[PDB]
């Protein structure tokens, strides 16, 4: 490729030779330079060609001079944003993150030093020590999360944890910094024990009082703080069965949280004047949708549920209301959609509980007229409405699965919903358990239990069965789906829909036909590609089996 050759020639060469040299504009200006030519994936890729890292990381960051240094941080920076996570890896593997220690050591130095102290520095100088920060923050946190193995390597250089408690504790670096600050320790408290146990042992600033402090009171940082909180909390399982210092759990939070939302309503989001308040609004609805996650293990493990407690009644209201807003902008459908998120793993948490045999009872009663709620005042309203979005559609049959879960056969009947879930079913297939096509088949498959109307049981029932007469176009974990929910609804003989529809419409032939093509199916999921799936297709299968034998010995 000759104009690769040019390239080279008139803009990668030339620059790499400023990279080099005794002086040191040229330092800077290349690193400003390649923050342009980086962008570009052509040129980009020739630059690495070319060696700069291996440059960047012998030469120009073990430069004496911070000017160098900086440019040589930025040059790094803008590469990790730009090339795909095996860059992160490559650094990794080439010692970054002592280097980055090495860095963020020197920054701490400068900014705890009275000689001189930090603010006694010319301001072109602060502002390169907030360069490079800046540069390091943004990093550490790509690191992390390229691989498990980095983020842990992460986690052990107690000199970046130190700079991040002091940023985040003195509070005196500018506020782009503090943020990035938050947003960085954020990403390496996430599933992260050691990082957890950093925050709260903290002797030296007490980062977690600081923390604790700010996410209950009324600073505007407040939901930030929460962010950082929450993580923690789950990472060393601080929570209902087993509170934290002065019994710190995500309860605690969740005033905060809630509190954010009601700043939202239809017509102002985000606004220059009141810029990036858009800013809590949606960390406020990530960190819910997490607790709605993370919330599991108190319920496995509502006085003594605090934290259920508050999120069915405190923080569910403000989710159904900012589900259902009007869309008058791209803020309010992406606030719709974080909605949705935290409203589907709160939702699915609760429906993953046995309650048949009144087991968690007290659970099933607290949650069951929200559930209720939830499909009229979120679910309904959306259906109707035929949104071609399919992103909008894969969550609201996700959130409806949830709900219809718990409802069963007492789902409302009010608008025939199960026909516009199996109309959404066949229109997707027209443009693994975590298909649009599998939560169309679960929620329907759900709402058709006795007590269901019979009519509506019925084209439940005929849309199951004839997914395993048409299956050519059927993935297997819709297979897998289907059979279940059959399985689910046509287990009693004494309920009518037995008699008034399995029987009736003759259900029996098609469902033992299917056994060879499920055999087929079955072993031709891949083992060692697929565990999860072929482990529940086996089972699927061992049961379609057993309920072939059953049907026939209790036939009519």
């Amino acid at each position: 490729d000759p104009e690769l050759a040019k390239l080279r020639e008139d803009k990668i060469l030339p620059v790499l030779k400023d990279l080099k040299s005794p002086d040191a504009k040229s330092r800077t200006t290349a690193a400003g330079a390649i923050a342009n030519i980086v962008q570009d994936a052509k040129c980009r890729k020739l630059l690495l060609r070319e060696q700069v890292v291996h440059i960047v990381l012998t030469e120009t960051l073990t430069d004496n001079n911070i000017d160098s240094r900086a440019a040589g941080w930025e040059i790094l920076k803008v590469l990790a944003q730009e090339e795909e996570a095996d860059f992160c890896v490559h650094l990794y593997r080439l010692d970054v993150l002592t280097a980055i220690e090495h860095a963020a050591k020197a920054v701490l130095e400068t900014l705890t030093t009275s000689e001189p102290p930090f603010s006694k520095l010319l301001k072109a100088q602060q502002r390169l020590v907030w360069d490079i920060t800046g540069s390091l923050l943004v990093l550490i946190g790509l690191l992390a999360l390229a691989r498990d193995e980095i983020h842990e390597a992460v986690a052990t250089k107690q000199t970046i944890l130190r700079l991040l408690f002091r940023l985040i504790s003195a509070d005196i670096a500018p506020q782009d910094i503090y943020e990035e600050a938050i947003s960085c320790l954020t990403t390496l408290s996430e599933d992260n024990l050691k990082v957890g146990q950093a925050i709260t042992d903290d002797q030296e600033t007490h980062v977690y009082d600081v923390l604790l402090k700010l996410a209950t009171g009324t600073d505007p940082r407040a939901v930030m703080a929460c962010g950082v909180l929450h993580n923690v909390f789950t990472s060393l399982q601080w929570m209902d069965h087993s509170p934290g210092k002065d019994g710190a759990c995500d309860a605690i939070l969740i005033p905060t949280l809630t509190r954010a939302l009601e700043h939202v309503v239809p017509g102002g989001a985000k606004f220059n004047g009141d810029a990036r308040y858009a800013n809590i609004t949606l960390l406020a609805l990530v960190t819910l949708a997490s607790i709605g996650t993370d919330f599991q293990e108190t319920l496995v493990k509502l006085e003594d549920l605090p934290t259920l407690r508050e999120l069915i009644q405190t923080a569910v209201p403000q989710l159904i209301r900012l589900s259902n807003l009007p869309i008058d902008s791209d803020e309010s459908l992406t606030i719709q959609s974080h909605a949705l998120s935290a409203l589907n793993n709160i939702s699915w948490t609760i429906s993953c509980l046995e309650f048949a045999n009144g087991e968690n009872a007290n659970i099933h009663n607290a949650w069951y007229p929200t559930a209720k709620k939830i499909w009229r005042k979120t679910i309904l309203p959306i259906l109707e409405a035929d949104s071609a979005d399919l992103k909008l559609a894969t969550q609201v049959t996700s959130l409806a699965w949830a709900v219809a879960r718990v409802l069963h056969g007492e789902t409302p009947t009010d608008g025939n919903p199960h026909r516009k879930f199996i109309s959404l079913y066949h229109s997707s297939k027209q443009q693994p358990f975590q298909g649009l096509g599998v939560k169309c088949i679960g929620v329907v498959g759900s709402l058709a239990h006795d007590p269901a109307p019979i009519e509506v049981n019925r084209e439940v029932g005929v849309f199951l069965v004839t997914l395993l007469r048409q299956s050519n176009n059927v993935p297997p974990a819709e297979i897998v789906e289907a059979l279940n929910q059959l399985f689910d609804i046509y287990g009693d003989e004494e309920l009518a829909c037995d008699k008034e529809v399995f029987w009736k419409d003759g259900f029996l032939k098609h469902l033992e036909e299917f056994l060879p093509k499920m055999r087929t199916l079955t072993k031709g999921i891949d083992k060692r590609t697929q565990p999860e799936l072929r482990t529940r297709a086996d089972e699927a299968l061992l049961n379609l089996g057993r309920f072939v034998q059953y049907k026939k010995k209790h036939a009519p």
